[PDB]
């Protein structure tokens, strides 16, 4: 009997930002900017990725769900809404000490790599 | 800078019940019946373990703490309270088709591993 069932990657990361919120640390979120729907500044991107502060005083509106990551934040002053498809989403650790986790790769993040609509119909 | 941080094993444990129940899997704990202050009914423990189903219909009041997973069930239909300290918690897996998580060890775990106090002053 076969199962199907969701992607563990959210779940995984709700429990490490809790954890690493809880001990007080601040949660850094490494993210893929290649993935398609990945909406960021591209200005920060290093090497294809970009590395974000998802601490409760740097983020605004910071919505964790099961198919992406949402926020306001702040680059050079200026307040940016940024999306992140869960696929793109590598890793999340404390700046403090790299205390976190890498993703495990699940298929369906392959799948799902699709470019969304961005402009109204 | 050594920074002092709580076990991360109840964040897991938390992510994959609610990743399993989401899924609409039974979700089974493995317990290590040795652990000090554990109290399940010991004629159902084997080899030292006793898999418990965490479901929401198998549990009465269940908590999943940062310390502790306590709650009522049913045994050959007599409910009973069991008590399960976080260091106790071996694993956790889909009945349906196994997948889930065996927690990696964690020092802490070894020594809080200690006989509490289970009668009164
Ligand atoms: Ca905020
Ligand atoms: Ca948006
Ligand atoms: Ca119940
Ligand atoms: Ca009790």
């Amino acid at each position: 009997m076969e199962y199907k069932s969701s992607p563990k990657r959210p779940y995984l990361l709700r429990a490490y930002y809790d954890w690493l919120v809880d001990n007080s640390f601040t949660p850094y979120l490494v993210v893929d900017a290649t993935y398609l729907g990945v909406n960021v500044p591209v200005e920060y991107v290093k090497d294809g990725q970009i590395v974000l502060n998802l601490s409760a005083s740097a983020t605004g509106n910071l919505q964790l769900t099961n198919d992406f990551i949402q926020f306001n934040a702040r680059f050079k002053g200026v307040s940016r809404e940024l999306y992140i498809p869960m696929g793109a989403a590598l890793a999340i650790y404390a700046r403090e000490n790299g205390d976190g986790v890498m993703f495990e790769p699940e298929e369906i993040y392959d799948e799902l790599n699709i470019e969304p609509d961005t402009e109204q119909p």
